[PDB]
């Protein structure tokens, strides 16, 4: 138990020392290292429930039961006159820094997780280089360091969501007294566009500084896994070479699916160039029904787009879809148009892009509904949202023995470890996990810690909120109500549900009975709830807090004693009460 | 015991039927109640753990333990046999009104918790009345049904907050790409408060049609207490009778103070007057520094107006000090001027207030600091805030026997009962509880619960959550950090903290390190969060769904373990680790 603990802890870490808080001896090695500027972990031994357990068990590898003890890469190198001594004759320098390997650790890919991994482990002493390169799109797209979230995901997504609710705060400003008129006011993209585009960047050299500043070394090139400990690197130049390192870390994420359909590599767009297009998208036809389709559609259509969506099947699948129609008849009743139940046979280009007088072009798409009649329809831009897909094949050869599944995901423990045992994967290639940032970086910054400094805390996946950032947004946490009922039986699952309006609104004219939320709950289980759901402004403030009392096992009991915050629209969770069994209607 | 609850629930029970779900005879009688339109309470005993026990000392009682049992105000009625013989002689509607009193329950106050516990209690087939009356201010201001909150407090207050944080949405709209020059738009105030009162309106008569349809008889009219049964209540037309009651609930809350200086009555104004004054206010001077004084002085700035508030001491007494001080340094730096450490003298006269052009006048305020150097200035409007304070006098015959605490307030058991029996008292009248909207309404429905339908919950008035709706707003549940130091002492409590930047603010070139959020943990106990606190945009839908985490008990732990939602301001709780130990900045 404690004795295996040790020799992991041990064997892994770079540099790391054993301690307690009250030992003289201990502090003047810790100065010693710090004024060498030598970073390592630190076990305070009187601090731990079975310190002297883990004091006695020491000597299977030093040979002795005190404190301070350090060692380097799995070796014992001594006591506090051992360590001063190497000091005094200008030999610790050169003892920290011996290795089998170029380094201790090599992350594949420079996003959310892979950054935030590199950045944890180097402050336990990881001599440590992060890779990241970024292949263009079709057209030539590119961008810095950061990943998709940075550059073309979660950031510049919120943002232009923000100019778009910007628009109904113009029209509500009138009703509030405010002397604008909202009719003559218009939208400029591409002064938008420069705004995002230079957060971004400042992002973009914010993370070259933070590596910087932590000592990690920075190469900006692809990077191929062709051995458990030798990864080849091919430069901006195109000269290849070979690095080796002890412990991999594999997080290159996805990119952006099209379909096998004539003219869509050639003519359409993904999101990908869509968040620094220099021309506005103009009349725009989006193919999909995900979030990111769902997302780009709505602020499209705030910012004064002619805008369609042209969904095969469902909105949101794999959301409750209860929430999901809720979400579509609103961006219907504010503008959105939907082809129901199609999808596209061809793209035709009727003129090519404006380069020059920065304007889009002009197409044609064909296409067909489920019972056969025909679509054709001619727009400016076409922007292609079919799911995000992994491209491993040039990640990792074969030979190396890192198991996939059918999709092409990485098979990993609960523990990040994927078949060979000195290599990890983490964020969005990690078979099975929720993909989002937050569950990239958190599983990141743990893993470093139990790699590097004897942690022994695991990422949790399970209940991780999520909010869709449509014009009316939609937070989660928890099961689906089908779901649910799928996994307890009906007569087992109570559903308690109200609309709401937002005290905002009133004054403003907006719609009485349109925001909604419930909570899905299990009668056998002291009600506990399984789900919590709202449609309505900022859903993603309003569900960040709950996620922490469900992660608690709440139940409705604990809503109910709970007091409201008033006015708000959060306070509404806090008083339910018509279940969906009663056929009570759920109105204001 | 079992028993001692069956006798008080039958006791105080104005109809109330024992049933059990599977029983048609039940059923039966449920319908003929349904049909004769009859509304009642009922326990299904099948339900209860102890159904079995109930169901013997129903015995005592009725001398019969089978079901259906019926009772009306203490007295058993008979099994299904029984009351379909009452009905099909029309026997039955006089036996149910019979009563010893006009009423089962007189409340005496139309507001938050009046109208929530009136509405409950006659749910359940309590025969009710609802008093109230609004007493003019000292300019005659007077308004309608559905008390502080309603008419002159959260919610015309939170609509003009809202008013002025959309002239920051008009300078933010113009960095997101729109064509608006705020620099040439100004703020009507007349067309915000048609707006915000013509909203209000709507409330007073939704007010009046629920208690119109749940049966429940409203009287405009000032009711004093005069016996423990005996209400005296005296009409708009002078008009003095006397109605009885079984129970009786008090909620008349309370009104603004004025400090005894010359010329404060008869020159300034309150909180009371603000919401519906017919000029806007222009050049202003708050008195005070409660949350109503900041408040109503923040959306005054952001609305155009040149604005002071005077200081006794200090700002938000009683809340977290080091959080108030970064809420009134954020307002000096956004145009609130601030005179420290001063109090007034007199208020002089200089022009009367021009009814017809619709003006204010202008006054001369004059007052001293505390070194001893004097205060001398004039200002168009002058409002008080110094507090507030209930006029129980003018309520209660000192003679019935309800006993008061030093500050006028009623003393209450944990059931809200005084000291007559009878006679109970919610919201903010109740000695030492928080006066909150939210929880008058909790107290009042759960009090009426347990008179009229036999419940035993108590209304739970710990770490109930707040939020100051500041031009940046300030979120808090549970302990301040001095107060938890004060506690449990200063070893005994570590602090997590941080600075943050919402993304909305980045491309608006907003500041950088002004939102701050901190947890408050006690060392002893797991880390246990003993207070919550966060001055940002949306604190209150920020702070609302972390109050049921802290009901339940949640430790840093809970909040490490649970994952963030991206991009949200609420997510930065989820990855705190700066302590104010370390001496690390909390910068970004
Ligand atoms: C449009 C959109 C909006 C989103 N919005 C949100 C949101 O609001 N909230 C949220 O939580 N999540 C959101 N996401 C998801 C989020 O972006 C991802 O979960 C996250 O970026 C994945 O992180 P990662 O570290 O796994 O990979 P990435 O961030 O994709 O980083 C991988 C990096 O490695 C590089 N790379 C690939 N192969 C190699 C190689 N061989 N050598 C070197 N470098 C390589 C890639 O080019 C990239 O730079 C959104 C995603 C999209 C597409
Ligand atoms: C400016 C301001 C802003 C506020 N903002 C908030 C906020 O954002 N959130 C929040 O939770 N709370 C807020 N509050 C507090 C909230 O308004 C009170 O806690 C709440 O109104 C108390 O309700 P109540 O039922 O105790 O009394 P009230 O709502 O004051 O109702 C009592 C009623 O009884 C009437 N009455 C009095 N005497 C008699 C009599 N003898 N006969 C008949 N009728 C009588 C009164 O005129 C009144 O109509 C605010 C308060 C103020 C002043
Ligand atoms: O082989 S290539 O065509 C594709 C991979 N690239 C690596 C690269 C891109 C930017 C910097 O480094 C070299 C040429
Ligand atoms: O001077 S008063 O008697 C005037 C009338 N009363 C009660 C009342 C009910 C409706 C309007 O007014 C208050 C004091």
């Amino acid at each position: 138990g404690t004795s295996q603990w040790l020799r992991k802890t041990v064997d892994s870490a770079a540099v790391i020392l054993f301690s307690k808080t009250t030992c003289p001896y201990c502090k003047k090695v810790k100065d010693v290292l710090a004024e060498a500027k030598i970073k390592h972990a630190t076990i305070e031994l009187d601090q731990l429930s079975n310190g002297s357990a883990i004091q006695k068990c020491l000597a299977s590898f030093s040979k002795i039961e005190t404190v301070p003890q350090m060692f380097v890469r799995g070796k014992f190198i001594g006591d506090s006159q051992t360590v001063l001594k190497y000091y005094s004759n200008d030999e610790l320098a050169g003892i920290v820094n011996e290795s089998k390997y170029d380094y201790d650790l090599i992350v594949i890919g420079g996003g959310s997780g892979g950054l935030a991994a590199g950045k944890e482990a180097a402050k336990y002493g990881a001599k440590t280089a992060v890779l990241d390169y970024v292949e263009p799109t079709p057209i030539g797209t590119t961008w810095g360091l950061g990943g998709t979230c940075v550059n073309v995901g979660c950031i510049p997504k919120k943002l232009m969501h923000q100019a778009g609710l910007l628009s109904h705060a113009l029209e509500d400003a009138e009703h509030f007294g405010w002397s604008l008129d909202r009719s003559k006011i218009s939208h400029n993209w591409s002064t938008m566009v420069e705004g995002v585009q230079s957060h971004i960047g400042s992002l973009n050299w914010g993370y070259k500084v933070a590596l910087r500043d932590n000592q990690v070394t920075y190469l900006n090139a692809k990077g191929r896994l062709i051995s458990p400990h030798e990864v080849q690197i091919t430069d901006k130049n195109q000269k290849v070479s070979t690095i080796t390192g002890n412990k991999i870390i594999l997080a290159t994420g996805e990119r952006p699916k099209y379909p096998e359909i004539p003219g869509a590599v050639e003519y359409g767009i993904t999101s990908d160039d869509l968040f620094s297009l220099p021309y506005f998208p103009g009349k725009t036809l989006v193919i999909g029904a995900s979030y990111v389709a769902l997302e780009c559609a709505g602020f499209l259509a705030s910012l004064g787009g002619d805008v369609t969506v042209m969904v095969r099947s469902i909105l949101l699948r794999g959301f409750d879809q209860q929430m999901a129609e809720k979400v579509g008849d609103y961006m219907e009743n504010h503008g959105v148009k939907f082809a129901k139940l199609c999808v596209p046979d061809e793209i035709k280009q009727l003129k090519v892009v404006d380069t020059e007088n920065n304007k889009p072009g002009l197409l044609l798409v064909k296409g067909h509904y489920t019972d056969g009649k025909k679509f054709e329809e001619e727009f400016e831009t076409v922007i292609f949202a079919v799911g995000r897909e992994p491209q491993l094949s040039k990640v990792l050869c074969e030979t190396v023995g890192v198991k996939l599944d059918k999709n092409g995901r990485v098979v990993c423990t609960d523990d990040e470890q994927t078949t060979v045992s000195n290599v990890y994967a983490i964020g969005d290639i990690n078979a099975g996990k929720p993909q989002l940032t937050p569950v990239a970086i958190q599983a990141g910054r743990y893993l470093a810690r139990r790699l590097f400094a004897g942690a022994t805390e695991l990422t949790d996946y399970s209940n991780v909120a999520t909010t869709v950032f449509t014009p009316l947004e939609y937070g989660a946490c928890g099961l689906s109500e089908e779901d649910a009922i799928e996994k307890y039986g009906d007569k087992d699952i109570e559903v308690y549900h109200s609309n709401f309006k937002p005290l905002e609104w009133t004054v403003a004219h907006r719609e009485d009975n349109v925001c909604y939320m419930k909570l899905v709950c299990r009668k056998s289980d002291n009600m506990r709830v399984l789900g919590l759901h709202v449609l309505g402004p900022n859903a993603g403030e309003i569900t960040q807090g709950y996620a922490v009392a469900i992660k608690m096992g709440a139940t409705k009991a604990d809503f109910d004693r709970t007091i409201g915050i008033h006015p708000t629209c959060s306070e509404t969770f806090t008083t339910l009460h018509v279940t969906k069994k009663s056929g009570v209607s759920p109105i204001v």
